[PDB]
């Protein structure tokens, strides 16, 4: 493999995050005050890293930070129950850890932390974050295994109830690549509804990475995946591979949902920047 | 293996398809005028084949042909957006390609096209084919990999909203086999609802082919599979294997749906044609 | 050096009953007056045969239908096939299981092993809608030779808007000690899709919930979408890499967790304490 690959992890990383009310009523996380986003910033680490997040709640309501998949002690689970959320104006330091796979003492195999995960609030609106999640307090987390192929770019598509990334119906988001780019998608679902994520012209493996290790990988190859609240998966595709440049739709394939606006464009451009038929 | 297996592909195939309005209000694809069906005809090809489909819309409304999984250029995605649908009475030649898996230049592994896929309209009723799909404009596509086991017969079961293959509730379809037949199922979902596909007395591997390569295949073995709009999977079973002849129900396991008629019979006969207790 | 399942092949016998419960529910049991919701766990090894002398103590027809395992049409528990059981009746269902192996044609036959379940098929409707709603469901585990055996198994069933037919916001809760090998059988029933989530723990989305080793492509997850009659299972090391604590599990459909589909996986330190509880 002469594509770029993830290094062995084991760093201790530090990071500041904030939760802000947005002018429009939404709420979002951010690495800097005044720079919050929905989805929140992507956090990306290598198996074995430790991540210390100094999180500061700048809102008038209790808020928290709960993560999927990664190792964390009960003091960092972000629930009111475990006294793990954050009062208005407060600051708390969450710790997320990750480990590599390996043999246990009993001889069994411990799974690694690697995968496409996500983080979200657990105390805004209800003790389960129904309010925070609806408002935009969610973001992606990627834990890489040594040797994983690194992409050219990562995009995050969150089906949040009847919206993509809390956007107005029929307003995307759209993404751009050039034929040949290694594009990574992180795909998260939140809220009340099941969906099916479909991409025109591209396909991926329904496994941890979206990629087949080689000819022995029995994983199904798909272009349509059902998902429900808090499901997270990801994959890599070579933009336009075997199909060429184009305005390639992605969307929920629940007919009413796509009719109502859960559609976006994967805009794959020729080297001259053009998109056939757009 | 002394079962029949798929050959290496790489032929250029040519096909004529039509969309027709049916007397009863439904819409269907067909290989000949007046011989349309719901589901539409099964297209089956080998990885590496190219398929040129001269498609003619015999209806009074615009209609199109959109396919999952297979390779196609933006001019064949069958969307209005890309000027890819077909005006009433028009004729257009869609091209679908397929490829085998293999090493890329960067050392990574390109997935092959092989799988259980499907095609459907994209412009009847809405820019997403909600009307076409609901009227019956969907059909199965099978792309086989060199060495895949070939079945004795293939049946197609489509959960379209509250119906199987657009049939009236409680009217099947029923299928028939003789104990020992290698029966292939293509299972496709369409519309607004999630379902769970269950088959009594039989089970399959939840992977690309429904079959375990051998003792190292970690794939879950199941008899119940959740599916959402535009999901497609398939599998093979040995009719009556380890269970004998019988009228074996298949159905959606969502209690209300099976109660409302999403039920059918896998009628597995003894060599004398009889079904115990039917 | 963990305990592993033996090769199967025993012929097992078992009595089961269906009872109406005082509160209106219905449940299976191995003994009259000892029925549960979920019903008792049945566990066997690939190759075992299981003869269940089922007696219906209810005033309505009831039956016993199982997923995954081998059974003849006479044991499929449907009214259609004349294999349900009249009130007060007794019928002997036979479930069989086989190991994997090469067929005559050279193909590979899948084994019966997995996380399965049984439920009624004739109470309320010809599909058990009433039986299932009332509590007539339980788990079945078929083990493959060599499978890791757990310290304890718990069964979590998402039945419509309930866990194990319990009032919203009443668990069930489960207890382990940091380090225990805890097995979960997770079954869904009724009308709704759910997503099962556990705080602080994860598993492999394959047959066993465990990775055989480095070459297992299976996704590791902590959220699984699930629909009526879906069954999966897994083992976790309680508190592994996360420590003791009151770890929530719940449906992650926001409204469902708000409405009460929540429970606690109470992982204790060796002194019995739970930080923050
Ligand atoms: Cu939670
Ligand atoms: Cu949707
Ligand atoms: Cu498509
Ligand atoms: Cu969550
Ligand atoms: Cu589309
Ligand atoms: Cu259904
Ligand atoms: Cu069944
Ligand atoms: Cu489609
Ligand atoms: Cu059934
Ligand atoms: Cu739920
Ligand atoms: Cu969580
Ligand atoms: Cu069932
Ligand atoms: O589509
Ligand atoms: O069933
Ligand atoms: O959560």
């Amino acid at each position: 493999i002469t594509a770029r690959t993830a290094p062995a992890g084991g760093e201790v990383r530090h990071l500041k995050m904030y939760a802000e009310k947005l002018a429009d009523g939404q709420m979002g996380y951010g690495f800097e005050k005044g720079k919050a986003s929905v989805p929140g910033p992507l956090i990306e680490v290598n198996e074995g890293d430790t991540l210390h997040i100094e999180f500061t709640n700048t809102m008038d309501v209790r808020a928290s930070l709960h993560v999927h998949g990664l190792d964390y002690e009960i003091s960092s689970d972000g629930t009111a129950m475990n006294k793990s959320d954050v009062e208005p104006g407060g600051t708390r330091t969450y710790t997320w850890r990750t480990h590599k796979p390996g043999r246990r003492d009993d001889g069994t195999w411990r799974p690694g932390s690697a995968g496409y995960w996500h983080y979200h609030d657990h105390v805004v609106g209800t003790e389960h974050g129904t309010g925070g999640i609806r408002n935009g307090l969610y973001g992606p987390v990627i834990v890489r295994r040594k040797g994983d192929v690194l992409p050219d770019a990562t995009h995050t598509i969150v089906f949040n109830d009847m919206t993509i990334n809390n956007r107005k119906p029929h307003t995307g988001p759209d993404f751009e690549a050039t034929v040949g780019d290694r594009v990574e998608i992180v795909m998260i679902t939140h809220g009340e509804f099941y969906h099916t994520f479909h991409m025109h012209g591209h396909r991926w493996a329904d496994n941890r990475t979206g990629i087949l290790t080689g000819p022995d990988d029995p994983s199904r190859v798909i272009d349509n995946k059902i998902t429900g609240p808090a499901d997270s998966f990801g994959f890599q595709i070579i933009a336009g591979e075997g199909v060429g440049a184009g305005a390639w739709m992605y969307h929920c394939h629940v007919q009413f949902h796509s009719d109502m606006g859960m559609v976006g464009l994967f805009l794959v451009k020729k080297p001259d920047g053009t998109i056939p038929g757009y």
